[PDB]
């Protein structure tokens, strides 16, 4: 794998392209969404600051908010490409505005999903996701950076985050909406990670939101009480993928029951088809199979997505049934994306064509940028040979 020989594959380079054009197409993908028009391209926003410096943000613009998702993986995207600075200003915004510090709320040691841009929770729950990246993000700006103080000691901001996941015990308490209830984020016993802590919902799960590559990161570097249960749960993500997806499409339910069996959300049962979370599924076990080299499954699931997609070219829709009935939409970046980055564990040569297709595409514009804009810039990353494992000390 990667992380044992340092050699992170350039799916770029092997398809034909120049390192200096391949650099090029980062750097673009990054000014046009860090520093581009306000109105139409950009998703980083410049907030002001606090006695920790700057402040600054990333904007879901497809459903106007500021989600712990998006800080996530703008702290990640930025780690990746070196720049501190902006990794700075967005933990500073998350850890100021999102973070839940009160013992007595049930989001305690967690960070509220869904923000206003002046800093007002929507809710004040987590979207365990969000978390994931945050930990991770922050174990590589250690690596990358080495620790500061307070919010800057990236590493035992990480440490004290994942062990709350962890550990956290059941609270009941006010909240922005009500008095409610949650426990901690991973599953004690299935050893996976949660769809939510809120007690009416806690025992589900979400193919998206598993990261073996992320976890086994975890497994050398966390708290060392906790590592066997990281470990543990990179092996059981392995054999989570291989139930939950389809046996002949390799497509993912949004959301899931920890058997791997799809779940029906009662105020969104479209969740068992493969949507917007879904399109991820593929990134994370592809990734996992690069860096590590352990699911072994991961190639034949990669393979079977990617001859799927085939079938659907020149009428790809961007929502599918899991046996592979197109539901609706046209193609997206976001999801074109995500299939690219199947080509880090395919076998079948198909695997240039789905490559080529995100090398051929502009950064985006408009309403739904943020979306598509993040997973193209990971995506980018990813297939460049750029987003690599920073293990810290
Ligand atoms: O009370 C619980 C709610 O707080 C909970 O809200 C969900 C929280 O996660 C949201 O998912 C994020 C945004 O959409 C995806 O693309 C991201 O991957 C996630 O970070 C989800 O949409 C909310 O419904 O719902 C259940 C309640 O019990």
């Amino acid at each position: 794998g990667a992380v044992a020989t340092g050699e992170y594959r350039n799916l770029f380079a092997e398809i034909g392209k120049s390192e200096i054009d391949i650099q090029r197409k980062i750097d673009e993908a990054f000014q046009h969404l860090f520093y581009g028009d306000a109105k139409d391209a950009a998703v980083y926003y410049q907030a002001g600051g606090n006695e920790n410096g700057p402040l600054a943000y990333v904007y879901d613009v497809n459903s106007n908010d500021v989600r712990s998702e998006g800080m996530s993986y703008g702290m990640m995207i930025t780690v990746q490409m070196d720049k501190k600075a902006e990794f700075d200003a967005i933990w500073n915004w998350a850890k100021t505005y999102m973070y839940q510090d009160s013992p007595t709320h049930p989001a305690f040691g967690y960070f509220a999903w869904s923000m206003r841009r002046d800093g007002v929770a929507n809710d004040d729950m987590p979207a365990p996701d969000g978390e994931e990246y945050f930990v991770t993000a922050l174990y590589f700006a250690a690596a990358r950076w080495g620790n500061g103080e307070g919010i800057f000691n990236y590493q035992q901001e990480a440490d004290t985050i994942l062990s709350r996941m962890r550990h956290r015990q059941v609270i009941t308490g006010p909240t922005n909406r009500g008095v409610m209830t949650a426990t901690n984020l991973f599953h004690p016993e299935e050893a996976q990670v949660r769809f939510t802590p809120d007690i009416n919902n806690a025992d589900h799960t979400d193919a998206s939101y598993h990261l073996p590559s992320f976890y086994e990161i975890w497994a050398r570097v966390a708290p060392q009480e906790d590592r066997a249960f990281w470990a543990k749960a990179a092996d059981v993500s392995r054999d989570y993928f291989a139930k939950a997806a389809h046996p002949v499409t390799a497509l993912t339910p949004d959301y899931g029951n920890f058997d791997g069996t799809p779940w029906a959300a009662s105020w969104r049962p479209e969740s068992v088809d493969f949507r917007y979370d879904a399109w991820r599924s593929v990134m994370n076990w592809s990734m996992d199979y690069a860096w590590w080299g352990k699911d072994s499954g991961a190639p034949a699931r990669s393979d079977k997505l990617l001859a799927f997609f085939e079938t659907q070219e020149g009428k790809m829709n961007h929502l599918y049934s899991l046996d592979g009935k197109p539901l609706g939409g046209g193609p997206t970046l976001g999801l074109i994306s995500m299939n690219a980055t199947a080509a880090m564990a395919a076998t079948d040569p198909r695997w240039h064509n789905f490559v080529e297709k995100l090398w051929q595409q502009q950064p985006p514009t408009g309403q739904y940028r943020y979306y598509d804009g993040v997973l193209y810039l990971m995506a980018l990353l990813h297939c460049a040979g750029e987003y690599k494992a920073w293990i810290p000390d």
